[PDB]
């Protein structure tokens, strides 16, 4: 668990110091993604998320403009 912890993604509830689910990659080129707000998901993951769904584009999580802050 009831803890909030929010080292872990929100799509593949996954640790951000992990290799994506779908991913069986060592640990090269893989890295995660920051939003606008402390929301941390994975690039492919979040990246898929906004570019298979075009009908909503406010993040996942927040009402805010998804923004694929660094
Ligand atoms: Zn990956
Ligand atoms: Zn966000
Ligand atoms: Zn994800």
């Amino acid at each position: 668990g009831s803890v909030a912890n929010d080292e872990n993604c929100g799509i593949c509830r996954m640790a951000f110091n992990g290799c994506c689910p779908d991913c069986k990659v060592p640990g090269d080129d893989c890295p995660l993604v920051w939003g606008q707000c402390s929301h941390c998901f994975h690039m492919h993951c979040i990246l898929k998320w906004l570019h298979a769904q075009q009908v909503q584009q406010h993040c996942p999580m927040c009402r805010q403009e998804w923004k694929f802050k660094e």
